[PDB]
């Protein structure tokens, strides 16, 4: 539950956005929990590059469901600067979404941050969410991520929250047959 007025606050997106090292598959990090709490870390996304725009496909079981939801990213203005929003069609709609990537560091971790705003409620809701090459944040990235929380300006860790799935996050009830594991 994130509220505020106007539209999205005070956020300096990449100078200059390199799709150089950002890219591959990369795997949810610490994003927010959401209010209903849907997600699912057992996904598998990848980054083609498509001149500027880069082809985003995500594919994984939210809470034992089926989920998938791709996006180009493309530079709203200047190509430098961040301002990438992502196409994301739906059925027979298409939205443009506007996404600000405050500053990533393009190692094993990416932050942003896209808040919508709400004619209903007037005001505007906060939505982002963190990458990470591995499913487990660490090295270099963990300071990346580190800093910019310390400096959170709007981004409450505390609020945040980190991987956690577990196996029945993937798991789903009497479906897609999966194999089983062992403990030492």
């Amino acid at each position: 539950d994130v509220y505020h007025d106007g539209a999205c606050p005070e956020v300096k997106p990449v100078d200059n956005f390199d799709w150089s090292q950002y890219h591959g598959k990369w795997w949810e990090v610490a994003k927010y929990p959401s209010p209903n709490g849907k997600y699912g870390k057992c996904g598998w996304a990848e980054y083609t590059p498509e001149g500027k725009s880069v082809k985003v496909s995500r594919y994984d079981v939210i809470h034992g469901k089926e989920y998938f939801m791709e996006g180009t990213a493309y530079p709203v203005g200047d190509s430098k600067i961040g301002k990438i929003y992502h196409s994301r069609t739906v059925g027979g709609y298409t939205k443009k979404t506007v996404f600000n990537v405050l500053s990533t560091d393009n190692k094993n971790y990416i932050i942003g941050y896209s808040c919508r705003y709400d004619e209903d409620k007037k005001g505007h809701w906060d939505h982002v969410w963190v990458l990470s090459r591995s499913m487990v944040l660490t090295g270099e990235a963990k300071t990346a991520v580190e800093n910019y929380l310390i400096g959170s300006p709007v981004v409450d860790s505390q609020k945040l929250v980190y991987s956690d799935f577990s196996e029945a996050a993937c798991k789903v009830n009497n479906s897609n047959w999966s194999h089983p594991q062992f403990e030492k």
